[PDB]
This record gives structure tokens, C-alpha cells and sequence, in this order.
């Protein structure tokens, strides 16, 4: 058993979530731009993480461009040891460049509540499609804020 299907059979990972979260990939996926930009002004708002931002005009395109990628895989998977691969790379990232961890729960909090929204949006019509989107939400992003924490070690 590798470690990320150990994480998975630790919050009850499924088919079921990965057709969930396909399920709302198409609908919330139009959105990622404004969800991209919203992340980003939170940094912006936040006197500590925007110290960050030193690299210029083209590090705010590559900070939204990024996102919209990782919007993009988050919802469409495949979940698969590819993906948490990339993952724990990208964690890696943040730890290098100095982020202390503590920024990852703020900001996973609003993807949780930005994606909820969106969640709701498209679903609020099929109430079991809505709160089994929203239980595999909470996976998937609990799944990612404990895999990007075990970079940090
Ligand atoms: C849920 C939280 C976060 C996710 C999913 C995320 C995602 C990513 C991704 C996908 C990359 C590109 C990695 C690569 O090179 O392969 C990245 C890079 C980066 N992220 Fe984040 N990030 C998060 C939080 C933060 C926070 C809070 C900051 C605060 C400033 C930050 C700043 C950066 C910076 C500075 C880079 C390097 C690239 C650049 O500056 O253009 N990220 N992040």
C-alpha cells in the first residue's frame, strides 16, 4: 500500500467521490478564472503572505494561471499516485520559497467555502448530487491540505 492510498483508505475515498467530483468539474470549471482571482486577492488582503509576491508583472499571471490548473485537477482527477506525485511537488514549492505552513489552512478555507458555493450553484435542484458533491469536497481538500502539511517535514 503506498502512502497516498493509505491516506485515501483513511478518509474513506471512493468511486463515488470521484464521480462527484467529476460531476461538478464541468459546471464549476467556467468559474476558475473568478475563483483563481478571488485566492489571489485574499493574498493580496493578507500583509504576510504578500511578501511573497516579488516577481513582478509576471508572477501575478503565473499565481492565476497555476490555480486555474490546480481548479482543474482537483476536480477532473484522475487520483491516482500521478497525481499525489504532484501534489507533494507542489507542496515541496510553498516550503522552499519559506510559506509558513499555517497560510495552507486560510487558504484551503477558501477553496472549502468557494467551492461550496459553486457546489450549491449548480446542485441546490438535486439535493443528494449536492451533499454528495459536498462530502467529496471535504475529501478531497482534506486529502490535499494533509498531504501538502507532510511536505513540511
Ligand atoms: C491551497 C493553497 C495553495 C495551493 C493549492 C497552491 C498551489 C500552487 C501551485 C499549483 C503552484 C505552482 C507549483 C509548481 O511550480 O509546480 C504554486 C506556486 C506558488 N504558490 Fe501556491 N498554492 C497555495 C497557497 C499559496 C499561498 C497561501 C501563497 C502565498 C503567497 C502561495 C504562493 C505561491 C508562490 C509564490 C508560488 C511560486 C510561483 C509563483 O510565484 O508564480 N501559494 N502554488
Amino acid at each position: 500500500e503506498t502512502v497516498f492510498e493509505e491516506l485515501k483508505r483513511y478518509v474513506g475515498w471512493g468511486d463515488g467521490d470521484e464521480r462527484a467530483l467529476r460531476s461538478l468539474h464541468g459546471a464549476a470549471a467556467p468559474h476558475f478564472p473568478r475563483l483563481a482571482e478571488e485566492f489571489y486577492d485574499r493574498i493580496l488582503g493578507h500583509e504576510g503572505a504578500r511578501t511573497a509576491l516579488v516577481g513582478g508583472e509576471s508572477q501575478v499571471g503565473h499565481l492565476k494561471v497555476t490555480m486555474i490548473a490546480w481548479l482543474d485537477e482537483l476536480l477532473g482527477g484522475p487520483w491516482d499516485e500521478a497525481y499525489w506525485d504532484r501534489r507533494y511537488r507542489i507542496g515541496r514549492v510553498h516550503v522552499r520559497i519559506g510559506l509558513p505552513q499555517h497560510y495552507m489552512f486560510g487558504a484551503m478555507n477558501v477553496h472549502r467555502t468557494g467551492l461550496a458555493r459553486l457546489a450549491y450553484e449548480r446542485f441546490h435542484g438535486d439535493p443528494p448530487e449536492l451533499e454528495r458533491v459536498r462530502n467529496a469536497l471535504g475529501k478531497v481538500l482534506d486529502l490535499e491540505l494533509a498531504v501538502m502539511l507532510h511536505t513540511y517535514r
